[PDB]
């Protein structure tokens, strides 16, 4: 089998993107965050504190002929962002792009943090990291994508996000209209439960490439792209009155400025991230400082190639034995 879906980004900024999900019989239709970081799919329902709850589309398990509760699971889950959500567990049926799961585990929000609620396009997420960073208690859950992997023509699902634009997540095969060149595939360790691998340099703009290992995660549910304090000073120190403002939280630079791109390898390839990606626009309405898409990794403990640096590439999230990922340049 295989499922194409579109996603979407919810903003101007590509703040983050959303994916349409089908849950339950008949169908309830959820536009979902897809996260290659995390690996729990949760969603707004019926039983959110309905304070909580401003202008996300609800599961309601109960007018779903397929949903079964999962008796005495529960799930609790934070993320690097600060942001949590928590509740109990359902099995259901799943289909995304037409790739249809049974017995998904569908994780019910009991309770979700602001940031969530003040979201109102984001009804939920669907976690596509490996299922040992699944938080459901007592009885650990599988991803989406671990249920249906073997059902899949082949164990893969790509990242084709778009720059100010929808893009696509395919399951199961690789779409080879979808990337100039070849695809470069890089090693993963799974030990932390991401796809976390280590690129082999960057170069700023039109300068010289510096080769150098940055071990990281790729990952769909962050923003930006989170690198080392020597990386990210040298990229901001080619833009003329950039700063980092501990006041605003990470680097900001004048709305005014043109960005050079940044390039990042993997293995011997280069993928090359415009400088128009790098732009997050006013730190605040009519401001003319503007938020940087690159910011220092220092404070998480892990550098993250989120959205800026993937929605630059055609991604692969191959789930063979031995997990890889593959980037082309698009």
């Amino acid at each position: 089998s295989t499922g194409s879906a579109t996603t979407t980004p919810i903003d101007s900024l590509d703040d983050a993107y959303i994916t349409p999900v089908q849950i339950g019989t008949p169908a309830q239709t959820l536009n979902l965050d897809f996260d290659t970081g995390s690996s729990d799919l949760w969603v707004f329902s019926s039983e959110t504190t309905a304070s909580e709850v401003d202008g996300q589309t609800i599961y309601t398990p109960s007018k779903s002929t397929t949903a079964k509760l999962l008796s005495g699971a529960t799930w609790s889950i934070s993320y690097g962002d600060g942001s949590s959500s928590s509740g109990d567990v359902y099995t259901d049926t799943v289909s995304v792009g037409g790739l249809t799961v049974t017995g998904q585990a569908v994780e019910s929000a009991k309770k979700v943090s602001s940031s969530f609620t003040e979201d109102s396009t984001i009804d939920g997420l669907l976690g596509l990291a490996f299922s040992t960073l699944n938080t459901v208690s007592p009885t650990q859950q599988k991803t989406f994508f671990d249920n249906a992997k073997a059902s899949l023509d082949s164990p893969v699902f790509t990242a084709d996000l778009g720059y100010h634009a929808p893009g696509t997540y395919n399951f199961g095969f690789i779409d080879t209209t979808a990337y100039t060149g070849s695809i470069t595939y890089t090693a993963v360790s799974t030990k932390q439960g991401f796809w976390e691998w280590t690129s082999t340099g960057y170069a700023v703009g039109s300068g010289t490439f510096k080769s150098t290992s940055i071990d990281g995660i790729a990952d769909t549910g962050t923003t930006l792209l989170y690198l080392p304090a020597t990386v990210v000073s040298a990229y901001w120190a080619q833009v003329s009155g950039a700063k980092s403002s501990s006041s605003v939280g990470g680097y900001v630079f004048p709305c005014s400025a043109t960005l050079p791109s940044f390039t990042f390898g993997v293995g011997s390839a280069r993928i090359v991230i415009p400088g128009d990606y790098i732009d997050f626009g006013p730190i605040s309405t009519g401001s003319s400082s503007c938020f940087g898409g690159i910011q220092s990794s220092a404070g998480i403990g892990i550098n993250i190639f989120g959205d800026v640096a993937l929605k630059a590439a055609f991604v692969v999230f191959n789930g063979a034995t031995t997990p890889t990922l593959g980037f082309a340049s698009k």
